This record gives C-alpha cells, structure tokens and sequence, in this order.
C-alpha cells in the first residue's frame, strides 16, 4: 500500500522503540509507520514478500539476505558517499553480497556469557569447570547454567571451539562443499554438549523464555545471550556481569557475528520512502537511541553514537565476543546450513541419534554440490581465455588486403573479405546470447573495419547474438510462478 | 544530460516540424529541445545510444526495435488507458515486440507511385507496359521511371509481387527459418527489374537523391516513394497525382508497411520528461499537425487528427497501396534481411551475379537456423509438461500418514516423510534455475504440508534454487561489455 510503512521486526529486538522513530517520521512527513513483529519472519518473509502482505523494511541478520536477494526480493540500496561515511566500513561489508549492496547495516550481535554475580562472583573461564559448579549450586537448590537449545545459533559457540565451521572462506569466496560441521572438533564440541545434558547438568528442552525467566527469577548462575536480553536483566533487577565466553579444550568459543541489517522490499512502492527513513530518521544517535532504549542494539553501525556505547562494559565483553568469533556467511546455502544444524543438535541432546550419526548427516545435508549456475566471474575468465585465443590467433596471421583478426571485447573476428560483410557466428562461450545467431561488421574497400558513422567505434551488429528482453521474460515467468 | 532531450529521426522526415513542437515544450516546461538527423541513425543508434551521445527518443519504422529492444537499449512505455484509446489499435499492435510495449506509434508509411500528371494523365496498371510506355518517353527526352534502387525497401514492391516475402508469419509468430526471398516469385520479379536495367530504362546507380531531383525537375514521368517526399513535389511545382503501384503478373505489388514509432533511450535519465513530451506535445492534433506541415507523416496514430488527412486523396492511395502489401516483421533478424536483400539487388542489376545466385545467397544470408535461448513460451510448456507428470504420480500413488505429492507451480514434491524436512532438487526443466540445489517443505506430523505462518500457503525454501541475482549480475556484464 503506496504512501506508507509496514516494518517487520524481530519479536525480542526493540519493536517499542523503533515505532517511537515512526511516530516521529509520521509527525515530519505524516506519513503512517506501522512496526510489526511476526513469528518466524525470517521464513515469513520469502513467501509473503511479493504479495503485499510482505512489508516495505524488513530486519534481520545478515545471513538471511544473501538468499532474500538470491529470490529478487530485495532492492539494491543506493546510499550517497556523505551517508557511507556515518558508518564502519567492516559493517557495510556485511550487508555486500554480489557485489550489490543490499541492506544497512544496524548493529553487531554477538553471544556473550552473563552471569549471576552474586551467585557466582567469578564465572568460569573454561567449559570442563561448569559440570563440577552446577554440581555445586544443585546442592543449593540452583543451575549453574541454561540457554537457547533449540536454536543452533547458541549451541554453535561450544561446537565451533575446537575446530568446527560453516563454510570455509578462501580467495574471497565460501566453499558451499566443504563444511565443517562433521570435523574432529565439532564432535568435541557436541559430544560435550550432550554430555551435559545426560548428566543431568542442563535440560534438552530449554527454550529462549523458559532460559530466560531461568535466570531473570534468580533460578541460574549463568546464560549465554545476545545484548537485546539486557533490558530483562536490569528489569528483574539481578546484578548482573556479561563476559567472554568460556574456553573449550583451551580454544574460546567461536560465536556467530550477526549484523543486524535493514533491508528494502524490491516490491515495495514506497522505496524511496524507505530510504528516507532509514537514512535520515533511524540511522541518527535520536533514532538508535530509541531503539536502543527498548533493547540494546549492540555495536551500532553509526561510528558517532558507537563512540558512546563503546564506554559501556557491556558492549566491550560482546565486541571481545565478536573478535573471537566468525562472522556469519551471507550465501543462500545457510538455510539448509540452519536447517541441518538444528536438525543435528535437536537428535543429538534427546537422543535420537548419536552425536556422530547428528553430525555426518548434518554434513550431508548442509553442504551443496557446485552451482551449476555460471557467474559472472566464470563468464569473465572464458572471456578472457577468449581474448586469449584472439592474441594468438592474430600474431599467427601476422606471423606469415583483408581486414585483420581483432578482439571486441566479446568476439574474436576473422580476417575479413575486403568490401563485404563479414558473419561471425554468436560465441558458445557467452553463456546468455543465442549461440545459433551471427554477429556482423562490414570490412570496406580498403581492409579497415566499417566504422559507426561519425564515430570511432567499429560497426557491428549483434541482435540476433543478444537476447535481454527474452531472458528477462523467461526469468520473470518463473518468479511470479514462484510467487503467486 | 539531464534536464534536457535529444531526438533523433531520419533526414527526409519532418524534422523541422518536430523542432517546433520542441520549441512549444520548451516554452512550457522550461525544457531545452534538440532535434537532431543523423546520417545512417538506424545502425548508429545501437552502438552510441548507451554511451549519453545517444538520444532520448529515437524515430524510425517498427522493424529495427525487435532488435534494439532484445539489446536492452529501448525503456518500456507505460501510457494508461485513457491515452491508448487515442491512437488506432493496429498501430499498436506493431509496436508491440514480446508482449512488451516498446515504442509509441506516429504514423503509416506505405510507398506509392507517384506520376507526372502532365507527362503522363493515366499511369499504367501493370510494370508489364512501363518498358513499352519508357521507349516511348525517352524520344521526349525524359524517362518514364526513376526511384531508389539502392535501397532494399524500393525495390521489394515488385519482389514480392509474383510471391517473395521476408520471414512466414504462422500461430502468431515469425519463422526465422523460412524466408521467400529465393522462390519462384521473387526471382520473377528481380529478374524483371534485372531487364529494366539491362534494356537501358533504368540505371543501376540511381540513388534516392538522383530519382527524387529527376521527377521533381520533370526529367521522369513516375517514382516510388513514400508521404515523406509529397513536399517537395510541391515546392518544385510538378502537377502531380499519387496511385496504387502496378500490378505485376496480375499480382498486386506488395510494399512493406512501416509504422514510424518513437523510443524511449532505456539509458535516459529523462524517461518521464521523454513521456511528457511524446504523449502530451507530440501525439496531438497540433503536435502531428506541425511535423504533417513539414513533410507528410502518412496515415497518423492518432485518430483525431487522422480523420482529418483520410479526406486526402495521397493518404488514401497510401491506404490502398498499405493494405496491398505486408506490413514489415519487427523481429532481430531483420537487419540480416535487409543487409542480404541489399547485397542481392545491387550484385544482380550491376552484373556481380545472375538474379538465381544472387537470391540463393540472399536465402542463406538472410535465414537464420532456430535460436537456441529457451523463450518464455517454451519454458511454460516444459512447466505443463511437468505439471501433466505430477498430475500422473498422484493419480498413481493414490491408485493403492505421508504428505501427498502435489504440484506448486514449479515443482511437484514427492510423497513426504511426516516430520521431516523434504529436499527436493531443484527441476531441471527449469532454464533459469541451479539444477545441482535443492528446494525444501516441512512435512508435518498429521501429513499436511506446513503453511507459511499465518497464512495460507505452502511453506517452501527455494533459495538454492532461484539465481535472480547472479543472472543479472553476469548478464549486465555482457551488456557493459558490449558498449563500453
Ligand atoms: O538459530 C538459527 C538462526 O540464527 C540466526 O538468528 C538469530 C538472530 O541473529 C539473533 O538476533 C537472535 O534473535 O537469535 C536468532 C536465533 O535464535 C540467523 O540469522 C537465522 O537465519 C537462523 O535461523
Ligand atoms: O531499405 C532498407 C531499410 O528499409 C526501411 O527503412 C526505410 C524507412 O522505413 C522509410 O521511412 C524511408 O525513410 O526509407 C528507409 C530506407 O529507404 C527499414 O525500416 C530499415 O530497417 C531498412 O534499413
């Protein structure tokens, strides 16, 4: 609907808060902003998005969005030199996926350890310790600690310690087939984990709220959350510490980096709308400080309202938290990843499954064979093995009049016939033309290659080679059948 | 440059005119007019348009757009429907390529004869007596006919008289395999034209310049032109009248119907004012009026004013001679046609080859072997192809709780296992796709498929499968490529 704002949200993000920026922006251009928090948006979204039930921003962690912009859900965002500057370079970054920018960045998530102070002056700095201080506190009718099992997101820490991984980064790309979920140290890491669990240590069914309230009413020494579960705490009034992480096998827990980002409905009519108030009313230490307020954010993305926070005990334990973790791949392969690792952890703690049967299946399952599908750097490199040819080609006529054997950037012509018009067949290699095609120049009289007239161009014509429009007709038959 | 138009149309159209109502917009609108004529701006366009030293608008007749659309050069027009009932609905229908609206129609253009009154009070029914009546007239010391012969579009009247045509028209599409340009009717007519110039009644070299400045000096009794060239007559003062062509073994001639059309630069920044322009100061009574006082556009879109010129008796021999003749096929490999017609006509009456080879190459030249890129039409008909298969598999399973197999549109999902997730690989029928991902539902408990929360949908994850962006990303590579 034209002329205003519908706004998804996560449900344990600062929703309050962010509608208190939409009022402001109604008042300032009386335009309606509606904040709303569905369950499971982050699955929600893909299916509703291009229906307009979907909503004109969407919030989510970063991870989700190399998918969203995958299925042509997202608009690529177009932010002046001016605004990138208000920002750190590292959390633009993030929200980079194809090269297109295809979010603003928010803040930065990541786990950190809180824990009860006056249950536990000092929290542990290992992992090994915990089965012998829950023993402890069982006996004074406590827990020593209880967090999020049914997400993979919080059992990762501990799986990822000693030596597991997503997707292995290398040449500045992510291997969708080689994943560490199955390694030596993720067994490590999950074997321990359900060990707590069989001894009795921790429950498999703990939920987010039931771990929560846990340890808001006093009931647990320590959780592992995120910064927006601060608020809680300071309600509940527990003092309260957050810090590192403990240490498995000597190696700290390698939490996932979450940059929250703000993504814009390529479906949505009000775009530019959406610019606006991102940009100018939500990224501005007015609008994070509100939103903040609700639940706090973490390290902003805004370097100027990021200064004040990074005061903040808090925040400094979540950023030392940060840097000991990896940031969470963007590719459209995480679902299945999320999908997996849930799968695995869920069998392994009840009991479904062995912690080694989890974890090969979850292997299996989470790691993709190739795309077939050819990118652009792909297309480029039998370009220029392409052009390649062409230098060869040409210095083996020259080696021993016609128009000469050049290179235009896409093919390679032969010598041309002096006066006539030269065919060339369209290329197999450019994976979009129609290979069936031919591609023309005129060589004249005098074997210069035809020139556009009145330029310094060489003539050619590639229509029957190119097919834009057609593409594009195809692909956009196959997205409205994906989605209506 | 922003802010501004660039125009361009051909040379012996009304381009004077055109200023004038660019004038009148830039009186209104503050908006700086340049009207410009280009020598050969048809193969000039293609190459330049993308590099902002191409124009806003492009005139020219709606064969070349097949090929500048399917380049991606041309914006998409999107007047409402309170503007399309204004203009007649055949025109267009010719500006219409893909189901895509590329153009806006102006006016018809259908070549005609033109005869010296005074030279000549009844011009002759058949091209079977010109020889006879050229005999004649040269012992006056004049000719009986002189027209472009330079150009394919003159001369093809006569060669698709006795049976020639460019591409079949069948079911509503172009064959690009099938070409008359070399049957039995086709070399009839060349053959006869071929005569002409070896009996001494035409030359060979006669250009439009040389034929245009012969008739209107009274040197010729007859010429084929089009509306454009009724102005100068004028000036020259040549009593003059404008018929349906000769009949050529009884056989009507059959011109090429030509719809100027103006485009929209897809590169422009100034679409909308681009829009404004061509709806508002061009496509009016005053607007063609301007251009029609300039040189005669034909038989104009716009009904208004074109119940106006239909009193004219030039419009109406336009009319008949436009009904007589098939209008001109817009698809990509027209500019192969033309070039190869070209070369035939010109090889054939200076001597470089007999009428048979010359239009035997002029068929090869000229046919293009099936594209290969997979057409919308042809990828829905692998979708019912595979929605009749999954029609079947759950008319077979069902012949003897699981989820039940079931078509979404895209994929058909086999009988799931309750609880699980179902990995389905991504359908191979699906061009656009990557084949090698997987595509995924939740299978409940109960055995219905789970629902987007919430709603009522499907829930499925196709981010593996869907490459919107990747396509773009590699596609816009090709096309940068291609012009810069
Ligand atoms: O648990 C898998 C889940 O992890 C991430 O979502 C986080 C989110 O980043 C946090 O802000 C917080 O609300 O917890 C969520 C998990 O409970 C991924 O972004 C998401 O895709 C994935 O499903
Ligand atoms: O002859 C090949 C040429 O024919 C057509 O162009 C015409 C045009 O439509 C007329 O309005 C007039 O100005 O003469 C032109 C050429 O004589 C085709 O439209 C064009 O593609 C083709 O090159």
């Amino acid at each position: 609907e034209e002329g205003k704002l519908v706004i998804w949200i996560n449900g344990d993000k600062g929703y309050n808060g962010l509608a208190e920026v939409g009022k402001k922006f109604e008042k300032d251009t009386g335009i309606k902003v509606t904040v709303e928090h569905p369950d499971k948006l982050e699955e929600k979204f893909p299916q509703v998005a291009a229906t307009g039930d979907g909503p004109d921003i969407i919030f989510w962690a970063h991870d989700r969005f190399g998918g969203y912009a995958q299925s042509g859900l997202l608009a690529e965002i177009t932010p002046d030199k001016a605004f990138q500057d208000k920002l750190y370079p590292f959390t633009w970054d993030a929200v980079r996926y194809n090269g297109k920018l295809i979010a603003y960045p928010i803040a930065v998530e990541a786990l950190s350890l809180i824990y009860n102070k006056d249950l536990l002056p000092n929290p542990p700095k290992t992992w090994e310790e915990i089965p012998a201080l829950d023993k402890e506190l069982k006996a004074k009718g406590k827990s020593a600690l209880m967090f999020n099992l049914q997400e993979p997101y919080f059992t990762w820490p501990l799986i990822a310690a000693d030596g597991g991984y997503a997707f292995k980064y290398e040449n500045g790309k992510y291997d969708i087939k080689d994943v560490g979920v199955d390694n030596a140290g993720a067994k490590a890491g999950l074997t321990f984990l359900v060990d707590l669990i069989k001894n009795k240590h921790m429950n498999a069914d703990t939920d987010y709220s039931i771990a929560e309230a846990a340890f808001n009413k006093g009931e647990t020494a320590m959780t592992i959350n995120g910064p927006w579960a601060w608020s809680n705490i300071d309600t509940s009034k527990v003092n309260y510490g957050v810090t590192v992480l403990p240490t498995f096998k000597g190696q700290p827990s390698k939490p996932f980096v979450g940059v929250l980002s703000a993504g814009i409905n390529a479906a949505s009519p009000n775009k530019e709308l959406a610019k606006e108030f991102l940009e100018n009313y939500l990224l501005t230490d007015e609008g994070l400080e509100a939103v903040n307020k609700d639940k706090p954010l973490g390290a902003v993305a805004l370097k100027s309202y990021e200064e004040e926070l990074a005061k903040d005990p808090r925040i400094a334990a979540t950023m030392e938290n940060a840097q000991k973790g990896e940031i969470m791949p963007n590719i459209p392969q995480m679902s299945a990843f999320w999908y997996a690792v849930r799968t695995a952890v869920i069998n392994a703690a009840s009991g479904r499954q062995t912690v080694d049967e989890a974890l090969k299946d979850a292997q299996t399952n989470a790691a993709a064979e190739f795309d077939d599908v050819m990118t652009k750097e792909e297309q480029i490199f039998l370009l220029h093995r392409a052009q390649a040819q062409c230098e060869k080609r040409l210095k083996e006529v020259l080696q021993r009049r016609p128009c000469l054997p050049e290179w235009d950037h896409i093919l390679c012509w032969p010598l041309g016939a002096p006066g006539e018009v030269v065919a060339v067949p369209c290329p197999d290699y450019i994976y979009d033309f129609n290979h069936k095609g031919h591609a023309y120049r005129r060589c004249d009289r005098n074997g210069s290659w035809e020139l556009v007239p009145g330029h310094n161009r060489t003539w050619a014509n590639y229509s029957e080679c190119v097919k834009f429009l057609t593409n594009e007709t195809r692909e956009r038959e196959v997205f409205d059948r994906l989605h209506h």
